[PDB]
């Protein structure tokens, strides 16, 4: 049996494949034509955000058993074509849960204590101690919208910081909430009582622009918004307005409705926001973990 | 007895004085002149980084019993002139402990995940996703040099973040270590085994330039250094060299040997350093606890 690795993969992940006795074909980011030629005799394919596993590619792989994505999401995989041929499609979301949570917490600290701001000023020869007055997090209430894999990890860390945890999930997991001493409440209550609101929901019709003007106005004027889920979950225009009018005190953002962010975007003009280029899963540990996770899943399907 | 207030203080603070049955004189940041007449009748004075308590002032107040600083450090107070007249001077260290600890952690996060760097680039119209690969902290080892008030809080936070804790203190408190599951080890071991080294010692003879070239070489090439204690504890020139040579991966600094920092200081040129202007104690909460803590001291005494 052969596995085609069409993207960069960690040594240990490649090692999981070989220790299983599988043949590994390794050529990153091939074009479709080349890909179609590489999949003819493979039982599995492993990719990252690319290359694109189209229908043409799948219909050309007689032996294909599984399509694996080292990370989250299958936007680059024709999931319908796979389903038609009875080909399993797997990924490794759990691999970056902790890293996304850690970034969310990092953003919260940067906004609350004005660290990016102060550092930015320092490099301009300005000693901005007077305006780097921030806030202490111990005892504050953090409102977690979306209590899933990442939301759970954030709650774990919040509990580590001595924060009061509020959770709001249409499908509340009582057991896990109890483990982090988190209390489930309606979204209105969470928005009104939180000092820090962090978003961890998937992007579906139900969550598109979930954070809009109506809900931003419900938040405390002293509150901070953190979004590491997806751009479109937050109405950018409403957030910009909320920041300008002082409806909230600041925001930490890792995802946006335009990626990359256009030049001179309104959000980049606020001193009370910290922006990161969608690096929630960008840790060597999370990237390695995703590769190893899908390698194991591949092995279980094939050799099992 | 009467108590003067020469700096911005807080409702709760001002009131704890009146509860003890003292009178309160309040003016935000006065001056040596008016300061002389104001302190003349007062038996106590309270301040922050200001105003400045010179020897000329200490002399005007014959009734002055105690000088209180709502915070840490008395550089703006002629503690000797006061020591001559027998005037007790106090401050509120414990009040800012948590805030400094939280900054050290926030700095650890910003360096580890290149947050300040990424944000800075974003504002320059640069999407540095591919230059911002960072590291995950869970399971990593944090080395705490100076297991005191602030060192303890950092360990408390770190232990819960799932980090392995190493501690090095000439005066080890085993019981407190057990509280945060920290392990005491010699300094060399801490430096060689830590992924994050954070300094929380006072500036004393034995801590001057404690983090020197030799010790920096001992650290891991992938390690991060955090310093929220005092600039002098770290040999700035040795750190710049370590960063330039890649002996360590980066650093988060809130204190420096030159404050404010100079115009084109070499530290401001590294993308792997996060610099803050001595804001460790700069939180409204810390500021309030400070005023309240010294108020209780002004009361207990008079
Ligand atoms: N920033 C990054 O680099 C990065 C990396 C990985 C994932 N992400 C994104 O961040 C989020 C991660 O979420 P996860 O992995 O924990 O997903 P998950 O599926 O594990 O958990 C999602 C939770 O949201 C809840 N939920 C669903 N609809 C909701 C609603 N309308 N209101 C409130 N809660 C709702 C679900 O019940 C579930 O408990 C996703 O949007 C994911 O795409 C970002
Ligand atoms: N950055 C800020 O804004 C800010 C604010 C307040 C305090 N600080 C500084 O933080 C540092 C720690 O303050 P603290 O309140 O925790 O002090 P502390 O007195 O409570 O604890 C200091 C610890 O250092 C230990 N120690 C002494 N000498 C040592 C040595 N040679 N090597 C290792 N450890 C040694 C002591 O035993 C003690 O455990 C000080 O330098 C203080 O000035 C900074």
């Amino acid at each position: 049996m052969k596995v085609l690795v069409a993207a960069p993969l960690h040594e240990k992940a490649i090692q999981v494949l070989k220790d299983a006795g599988l043949e590994v074909i390794y050529e990153e980011y091939p074009d479709e034509d080349r890909l179609v030629e590489l999949v003819k005799d493979v039982e599995a394919i492993i990719v990252r955000s690319k290359p694109k596993v189209t229908r043409r590619v799948i219909e050309s792989a007689p032996k294909l058993k599984v399509i694996a994505r080292a990370g989250v999401g299958l936007d680059n995989i024709d999931v319908e074509a796979a389903k038609e041929k009875g080909i399993e499609v797997v990924n490794a979301p759990a691999a970056s849960s902790r890293s996304v949570a850690e970034l969310a917490v990092g953003l919260m600290f940067s906004v609350a204590r004005k660290i990016a701001f102060a550092d930015r000023k320092m490099r301009e020869g300005v000693w901005a101690k007077k305006e780097a007055m921030g806030i202490e997090l111990e005892g504050k209430t953090i409102g977690i919208i979306g209590f899933g894999r990442i939301g759970y990890q954030v709650a774990k860390i919040a509990n580590a910081l001595g924060m009061n945890i509020l959770l709001y999930d249409p499908y509340p997991n009582e057991e896990r909430a109890k483990e982090v001493n988190g209390k489930f409440v309606d979204l209105e209550t969470l928005l009104k009582e939180s000092d820090v609101v962090t978003i961890h929901v998937p992007l579906v019709e139900s969550t598109y622009h979930l954070i809009n003007e109506e809900r931003l106005k419900l938040m405390k004027k002293t509150a901070i918004l953190i979004n590491t889920s997806r751009g479109p979950v937050v109405d950018t225009n409403a957030l910009v307005k909320a920041l300008k009018e002082g409806w909230i005190a600041g925001a930490g953002l890792d995802v946006f409705e335009e990626e990359p962010l256009p030049k001179d975007h309104p959000l980049t003009k606020f001193d009370n926001v910290v922006l990161t280029p969608h690096i929630g899963a960008s840790t060597v540990e999370a990237q390695e973990r995703a590769g190893v996770e899908v390698a194991e899943k591949v092995v279980k399907i094939l050799k099992g």
